């Protein structure tokens, strides 16, 4: 058998949910409980492994709730936790009694706090937590990654002139755009380094990594002529480095502070290729290793060898600029005065 | 009045706790509940602001529990949540009844999950959460920081030779040492960047920032002759850059991913000074701005001007090396073969 636990955010209607679960959970011989408290669901489900999983994939796509996080998975259990409840619904709001109110209030406060912490988490950890894996004890492994690096053109002159709030508005907008597109193509964001976005793709995701690069460049171009001139967003440009190689993926740090990152020379290479694009007529630079993972009929352009042994640099025709890097940089400064 | 909520980890004895709280919580006219479940405390406390705070400082130093996190603070409440319980203790393990078991199990699972997420958190966020501040809505502010940067000497040759697990053992040991010392002197760690540790100190913490730098250098020296030669730890060296200036402190990112970092040119400067020490006869390099925040009678040594306008670089005599940077680097490589 098998048992999992998840939480989710909602979007008499819950009564239609439990009427169903009961019938289907006997049809497939399942038990568990559904709690509702302050617009959040909590569910425990237990039963034969194939039957419990056929159900939770159905649950994942139910549009009655969002931001689903599976906290816990127990494999090959032997004793059910609620053998007599096909699916028991406990509306924790209807309960007004004294002795459940403390536990009611704490469940609310921990889970809400929890939901806030989730947004500062490494995507990989949240993924591990969903798959039942313990992030703190997982063993760091050597994996093959495409490494992605993007940051803001002449950002230090954007921070130089704008007031703090426009800086933040601008950085957050940049980060929204980057992560939405990376995540849509199947990449994972590793972390933010100042103005920089570090991500990874798999070795079957070369095309998706170039497409990600071009799309970001594209949305920033549209964004610049969508807004008025006096909007700092009018001044937002990026350059993107891709590398490929082996990296160590895992957790690092002491008891008092943990991080779940990627170590390996390819990390440095993508960052240097990213910075290389400030001297290139292209916004995207990548290695030959990235090119090998690319199946699509890209028009690859060779930018020669660069720097402790030199490496070959490539780009695609679609990453060409219609601007000069020191032109944009003096233009940014002239605008802000 | 005022009300807070915290959780902590434990180290009939709980019976001695509640017997006390009751008497003192009436003495100072306080109410709330204490839950115990699977080696974790949960407490809600409410009352007049001066009285509730005199108590929680006492609680913080009680050695019966550790890893105390205050989740929630409510200011100037008007209605108490438990007006009749000076301090009601609910041992959630003693309860075996059916209808509390689901809520019992969920409270356990969320809070445990919670505890795991806390270890991937920005120190500043955990601090904000403790002080009652909402991290997601706090407004990013411009602050004066000493910026700290440390990373591992010729790390790319350590990753080149050692197997993955020795890399991780070695990085984790480095990070334990760095964060323990930074945190002891009063700094905060911002994040980890690969082999790099980024931290900040206040402008009244110059001496503490140099002391932090020297102590780390010191512990790594001791560590190298404490271990056998064949231990990768025998090969672990660091360089440290300090800068000073204005940075933006706050949260950045989209709904789907949030980070709580420091933006500003001083971040880049400390990183470049850090890298500068690979060509210097010292392991610590800092700006004149850092020197100004230093009150202690340091023997400051001037390393000239470096690089887009050049800045003056300083170090202290105590940061001198007894090694050559390219000697250690070829020595590391020779060892590993
Ligand atoms: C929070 C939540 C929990 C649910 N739990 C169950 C459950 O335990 N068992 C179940 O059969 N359906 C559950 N559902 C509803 C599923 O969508 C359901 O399996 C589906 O409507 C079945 O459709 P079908 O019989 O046509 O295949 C749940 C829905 C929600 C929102
Ligand atoms: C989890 C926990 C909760 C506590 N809650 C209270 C409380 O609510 N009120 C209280 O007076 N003491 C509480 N204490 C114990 C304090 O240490 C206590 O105030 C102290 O022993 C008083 O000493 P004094 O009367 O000599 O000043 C708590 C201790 C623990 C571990």
């Amino acid at each position: 058998m098998k048992r999992l636990v998840f939480i989710s955010k909602i979007s008499e209607e819950i009564q239609r949910i439990g009427k169903v679960s009961i019938k289907n959970n006997q049809r497939d011989n399942i038990t568990g409980v559904l709690l509702y408290l302050q617009g959040l669901f909590f569910q425990i489900l237990e039963g034969e492994n194939e039957k419990v999983d056929k159900l939770y994939k159905k649950i994942l796509v139910d549009d009655r709730h969002t931001n689903i996080l599976c906290l816990k998975t127990e494999y090959d259990i032997t004793d059910r936790m609620f053998p007599n409840w096909a699916m028991k619904t406990i509306n924790l709001n209807e309960n007004s009694e004294l002795m459940i109110q403390p536990i009611k209030s704490l469940l609310q406060t921990i889970t809400q706090s929890h939901r806030v912490l989730e947004k500062y988490m490494p995507a990989r950890v949240i993924y591990l937590i969903n798959q039942g894996i313990n992030p703190l004890t997982v063993e760091p492994q050597l994996v093959e990654k495409i490494i992605f690096f993007s940051d803001i053109l002449a950002f230090s002159t954007l921070t130089e002139k704008l007031p703090v709030n426009e800086v933040v508005i601008l950085v957050n907008r940049y980060f929204s755009i980057c992560t939405r597109i990376i995540s849509a193509y199947g990449g994972e964001v590793t972390k933010f380094i100042g103005d920089c976005v570090m991500a990874s793709f798999t070795k079957e995701q070369g095309d998706a990594a170039i497409r990600t690069s071009l799309d970001i460049i594209s949305e920033l171009k549209q964004l610049r002529h969508h807004v008025e001139a006096t909007n700092p967003l009018h001044l937002l440009y990026t350059g993107i480095g891709l590398s490929y190689g082996h990296v160590i993926e895992g957790n690092m740090g002491s008891s008092l502070k943990m991080d779940h990152t990627l170590l390996g020379d390819a990390v440095n290479v993508a960052a240097r290729l990213e910075a290389l694009t400030r001297q290139l007529p292209y916004a995207l630079a990548f290695t030959a290793g990235v090119k090998k993972c690319c199946q699509a009929q890209w028009t690859f352009i060779n930018l020669g060898a660069h720097q402790q042994e030199a490496i070959e640099v490539y780009t695609v025709n679609e990453a060409q600029k219609y601007y000069d890097t020191l032109q944009i940089t003096q233009l940014i400064r002239q605008t802000l005065e």
